[PDB]
């Protein structure tokens, strides 16, 4: 899981991607996705 303002995705990223309830995953760019 990931908490708010948490990088849930993004190239080079190697971690969980499920945003904590209440937030969703927003792909900022092809190398970063923050949960907001």
């Amino acid at each position: 899981t990931q908490s708010h303002y948490g990088q849930c995705g993004g190239i080079g990223y190697s971690g969980p991607t499920v945003c904590a309830s209440g937030t969703t995953c927003q792909v900022l760019n092809p190398y970063y996705s923050q949960c907001l």
